[PDB]
């Protein structure tokens, strides 16, 4: 099937409920490697790659469809409908948290809960808003991608991953970052970094679990509180004593149990 092939959809596990795992920018479904073994005995698990990931065909990257995050939300809904999944627990890493939120606004019937990892509705600082970046910071990041994509990946991956600069996770993310076609990485990086999901948070009706590393290059802790305060749904926050934007990959021993607690248990 076109949908399953385009997004490298993999369906594994067995159980009454279905968990769908959505990855962030610069990585792919392999980011879930340490989580999947803890899910397969109890749940059906769906893994897929975002269009534009290095593992996807650059010829299918539709610039108009992906000019807003809603294009990725429609792909996620297309995957659920293709597999006849009527309800899932959705775990969204980084940009996928907002993709999940937008998909739940279009189709709240398809989601019983959203577990967010490293989420942000806005990265740029605003009047009464700390996002973590000034426009100048992003401008330098985009110029580095234009100037030398290979050197930008090598320098960015250790900062995004956090921890020891020579870890397996740093090596894995450097590799998936550099597998992206340079012009798509720039295009997508700009669309994400320039997004603003703040206005729609009060209309969310699916319960949200907001998880993040206490030290995350792109997500100040205050963003977790901003999401909790503005999401119109029931929500819970858990700030994890970890370093890194992909903590499920880089510190699984301390992070995986937190993610499992929010997948396995519901907000009272
Ligand atoms: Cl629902
Ligand atoms: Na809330």
């Amino acid at each position: 099937g076109v949908v399953e092939e385009a997004h490298n959809v993999k369906v594994i596990g067995s159980g009454e409920a279905t968990i769908v795992l959505g990855h962030g920018f610069g990585t792919d479904q392999s980011v879930w490697k340490h989580l999947v073994p803890h899910l397969v005995d109890d749940y059906r698990v769906v893994l897929y790659d975002n269009m534009g990931a290095g593992t996807t065909n650059p010829d299918y990257f539709d610039f108009d469809r992906y000019s807003n995050l809603e294009g990725y939300s429609f792909d996620l809904i297309a995957i659920l409908e293709d597999l006849k999944i009527e309800s899932c627990i959705f775990v969204g890493h980084s940009v996928s948290a907002m993709i999940g939120v937008l998909a739940s606004l279009n189709r709240p019937d398809l989601f019983s809960k959203i577990v967010m990892i490293s989420a942000s509705p806005r990265y740029v600082n605003d009047v009464d808003y700390q996002g973590g970046f000034e426009q100048e910071d992003l401008n330098q990041l985009f110029e580095a991608i234009r100037s030398n994509y290979k050197a930008w990946c090598l320098g960015f991956a250790p900062l995004a991953v956090g921890g020891d600069m020579d870890s397996i996770a740093v090596q894995e993310f450097s590799r998936t970052l550099f597998n992206m076609r340079p012009d798509i990485a720039l295009s997508v990086g700009q669309t994400i970094f320039q997004s603003d999901m703040r206005q729609i948070l009060p209309f969310v009706t699916v319960p949200c679990h907001i998880l993040q590393s206490v030290k995350d290059l792109a997500v100040p802790v205050v963003v977790s509180e901003y999401l909790h305060a503005n999401l119109g749904c029931e929500s819970v926050v858990e700030v994890i004593p970890s370093d890194g934007h992909l903590p499920q990959l880089s510190s699984p021993d301390s992070v995986i149990p937190v993610i499992l607690r929010h997948i396995r248990n519901d907000i009272a």
